[PDB]
């Protein structure tokens, strides 16, 4: 159940756009290998052509320890998610978007034989099981930090979100994640502010 | 021993035209780090080509690979985006196979998460695992299938003729692929033109 799986996905019914992907690994004498995304391969399982129609195409990589907590997140552009290395983490989704799934929540354990399609305006965490992971993910928009201001963000720390963390108590989190805002505090975003 | 707060810079290699070798920001913290491992509105002014993206297309790799292994020599026909995504550390080396003067020109560098290359199509690729193990990710702009494998160029990684220098040899593991690929003299140099 790592290794060999058929290229397939998945909706997540409780967060509108939002699609899990099972991602074929190879396994030999060396580690293994996988095609982490492929375009042709993916759009007929439902992922969307609409991601890369402006042409903009940035790749991050962050590599964390046991009980980082990074999120929650949900700046304005599309996230294809997953792991790039031996690693686990808990994803953690809650969607920030205007009208009946505003907090609508999904949660799964992620590593490099799953992947997520996470649209813009669904906030994005997760924490790491594993002793350390690389989280590699593909976006079609370009953040900057003078920008930040005007990303959504909720804190993840608030009870009231329908989320279970690994390890709350004990998360290692950044001084900018220990202040974002309650949910009760978030603006719910529009089409208009993706 | 500099990994930290490289500025986005690029540098052709001299030796394989359309060679890039760029220094990636990597920024640390209390959780570990971060970097914009590839930026297209910030890499395409330092000179990250524009026509990788003309089709369209688009395929993520990753490799996971254990200290020793040392994988190649292939020369795909797709353009390449390397990089590491992990701690973890290579050798990387290159051999032009394209047909013209530099044919069987080399060059060889550390690539760890501060650091990535832009492999031209027909410029042969591999690498040397020098960390416990490591987690390599690259970027093409073609889709692989089988049927295309007799489009590919190979050469030996111990050919001698090669002007290279791999770390371990007696502990090397290699393929049976990689093992048999011909050596650089018996190699038909690849032709942009049909190729
Ligand atoms: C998002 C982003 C961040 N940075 C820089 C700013 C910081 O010095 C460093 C870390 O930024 P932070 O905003 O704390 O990153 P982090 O909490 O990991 O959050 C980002 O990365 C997460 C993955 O690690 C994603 O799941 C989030 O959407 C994304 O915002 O990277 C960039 O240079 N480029 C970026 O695109
Ligand atoms: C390149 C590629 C491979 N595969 C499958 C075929 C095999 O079952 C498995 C590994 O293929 P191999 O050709 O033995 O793997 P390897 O010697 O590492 O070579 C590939 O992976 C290397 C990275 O490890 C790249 O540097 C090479 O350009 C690429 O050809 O992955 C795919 O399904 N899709 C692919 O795009």
């Amino acid at each position: 159940n790592f290794f060999g799986k058929t290229l397939a996905a998945r909706p997540v019914e409780a967060i509108p756009g939002m699609l899990e992907f099972d991602i074929p690994v190879h396994g030999d004498n060396r580690g293994w290998f996988k095609e982490n995304f492929q375009k042709e391969k993916m759009l007929p399982l439902g992922f969307p052509e609409s991601f890369f129609a402006e042409g903009k195409l940035q790749n991050n990589v962050s590599f964390s320890r046991k009980n980082v907590l990074r999120g929650l997140h949900a700046e304005p552009w599309d996230k294809y998610i997953s792991v790039a290395d031996g690693g686990k983490v808990l994803g953690t989704w809650v969607d920030l978007r205007e009208g009946e799934t505003f907090g609508n929540t999904y949660q799964t354990v992620i590593d490099a034989s799953k992947s997520i399609f996470v649209p813009r305006g669904v906030a994005n965490g997760f924490q790491v099981l594993s002793d350390f992971v690389a989280y590699s993910y593909l976006v079609n928009d370009y953040w900057a930090l003078e920008l930040k201001p005007k990303y959504a963000f909720v804190n993840y720390a608030d009870p009231s979100l329908d989320i279970k963390w690994e390890n709350l108590e004990e998360a290692e989190v950044s001084e900018a994640d220990e202040n974002h805002p309650f949910l009760k505090d978030v603006k719910p975003l529009r089409k208009e502010d993706l």
